[PDB]
């Protein structure tokens, strides 16, 4: 049974094919902000897009993701709590069917409209396939969505999400800029976690941003029109694509702030 999102293959059932669902790191984890402590010894974090190459949108039937040239040193995340440089590979979302849920990571039990997700990898481990074979190959900077004003920086991707409707339809997009969907402040929690989606390795070091970035209501029900079958199949809406949090088993949230 193909994993998803649905009552017969979602979150429940991952571990059957993927034990290590139920393993000591898993993510995504509700974020309790009173108990999460404030690090001083935290480097501030650098995140350098400016010479970002965005190749390819893609619709994997369970999201889409956005994917960089990855070859050289070019959109690179580094400081905070990570010992290395890290190198953008892919960003993609998780959002709900209604405005009330839709991110994977909560805040004091808070579900936001949808969370983006921007994967590095470690260079110290040459490419994305040996890194997440690594406890440490992976960094994950997470930011979520609230439904409000629009979010102009995102409007590109909006706009040709019509081209990639179902699974495995892929299009050129090129000169995609991600600094335009991020928030003022880099103000963040991290944690030790995993990948959200299996194969559920535990090799993320999570950084997840104290202020969500707002998208239009017109923005997410664009997200809601694609479609987790492939054309030809009956139509599925790609919707509440999201994993609930799972148990911390005694990891430590730490914050970059007071
Ligand atoms: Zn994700």
């Amino acid at each position: 049974h193909h994993w998803g999102y649905g009552k017969h293959n979602g979150p429940e059932h991952w571990h059957k094919d993927f034990p290590i669902a139920k393993g000591e790191r898993q993510s995504p984890v509700d974020i309790d902000t009173h108990t999460a402590k404030y690090d001083p010894s935290l480097k501030p974090l650098s995140v350098s897009y400016d010479q970002a190459t965005s190749l390819r949108i893609l619709n994997n039937g369970h999201a889409f993701n956005v994917e960089f040239d990855d070859s050289q040193d070019k959109a690179v995340l580094k400081g905070g709590p990570l010992d290395g440089t890290y190198r953008l590979i892919q960003f993609h979302f998780h959002w709900g069917s209604l405005d009330g849920q839709g991110s994977e990571h909560t805040v004091d039990k808070k579900k936001y409209a949808a969370e983006l997700h921007l994967v590095h990898w470690n260079t110290k481990y040459g490419d994305f396939g040996k890194a997440v074979q690594q406890p440490d190959g992976l960094a994950v900077l997470g930011i979520f969505l609230k439904v409000g004003s629009a979010k102009p920086g995102l409007q590109k991707v909006v706009d040709v999400l019509d081209s990639i409707k179902t699974k495995g339809k892929s299009a050129d997009f090129t000169n995609f800029d991600p600094r335009g969907l991020l928030p003022e402040s880099l103000d963040y929690w991290t944690y030790p976690g995993s990948l959200t989606t299996p194969p559920l390795l535990e090799c993320v070091t999570w950084i997840v941003l104290k202020e969500p970035i707002s998208v239009s209501s017109e923005q997410v029900l664009k997200f809601r029109k694609l479609n987790f079958n492939g054309e030809g199949e009956p139509e599925e809406l790609m919707v509440d694509n999201w994993r609930p949090a799972q148990p911390l088993k005694n990891r430590q949230i730490k914050a970059s702030f007071k």
